[PDB]
């Protein structure tokens, strides 16, 4: 029954998921003045040319755009990754205001939203087996700031009215996640976890440097989603982000000087 309210939010997750106080928990604050530049980092490889979007779903915490991950259609190689990682779904973490909403923070700066493209390591068979492995997931973190309208997002924004409440799902085929990427693929990387329960410490996090801009009219329709199910009292789906967690014995490496 976890969520982001006052009585089931990120401050109560450790009572049902004691790994919330673990070692490699996410998100964290990316301190650009302590993030070491790693010249041995390879360029990222985003092969989304055969990505197959299937469905968009309101799961009571966010909205997920699921992809056909039965084959290596949309993968993520290069960077710090050893092997292939299939894009399975992406989602967003936003807030009620433009000064908050992102999960990762850059020098304590909060962005309006944060895009998470989730990939699972193919050598583990399926997603359920990869989440139990330290190098099982690779999530690509892309910040969203309020500004010009992002054209690659309008197809996502226009469909939100059909998935307003929890449990609603809608067809969402032929979507191209390449439009959601910024111009540059410079990134930070650090070993992390899921930012939602069960908070499994299985994620190699890749947070891109360059944010993307979205018009306030776009991010406003993110805030018109409902946490509740249909017929229940309306609770706006806002501030569905986890605050930053202690970095502890972890080093964030950057692909750019
Ligand atoms: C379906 C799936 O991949 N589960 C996720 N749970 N938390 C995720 S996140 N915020 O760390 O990207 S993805
Ligand atoms: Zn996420």
């Amino acid at each position: 029954h976890w969520g982001y309210g006052k009585h089931n939010g990120p401050e109560h997750w450790h009572k049902d998921f004691p790994i919330a106080k673990g070692e490699r928990q996410s998100p964290v604050d990316i301190d650009t003045h302590t993030a070491k530049y790693d010249p041995s980092l390879k360029p990222l490889s985003v092969s989304y040319d055969q990505a197959t979007s299937l469905r968009i779903l309101n799961n009571g915490h966010a909205f997920n755009v699921e992809f056909d991950d039965s084959q290596d259609k949309a993968v993520l190689k290069g960077g710090p990754l050893d092997g292939t990682y299939r894009l399975i779904q992406f989602h967003f973490h936003w807030g009620s205001l433009d000064g908050q909403g992102s999960e990762h923070t850059v020098d304590k700066k909060k962005y309006a939203a944060e895009l998470h493209l989730v990939h699972w390591n193919t050598k583990y068979g399926d997603f359920g087996k990869a989440v139990q492995q330290p190098d099982g997931l690779a999530v690509l973190g892309i910040f969203l700031k309020v500004g010009s309208a992002k054209p690659g997002l309008q197809k996502v924004v226009d469909v939100l009215d059909s998935i307003k409440t929890k449990g609603k799902s809608a067809d969402f085929t032929n979507f191209d996640p390449r439009g959601l990427l910024p111009e540059s693929l410079d990134y930070w990387t650090y070993p992390g976890s899921l930012t939602t329960p069960p908070l499994l410490e299985c994620v190699t996090w890749i947070v891109l440097k360059e944010p993307i801009s979205v018009s306030s009219e776009q991010v406003l329709k993110f805030r018109k989603l409902n946490f509740n199910g249909e017929g229940e009292p309306e609770e706006l789906m806002v501030d569905n982000w986890r605050p930053a967690q202690p970095l502890k014995n972890r080093q964030i490496k950057a692909s750019f000087k």
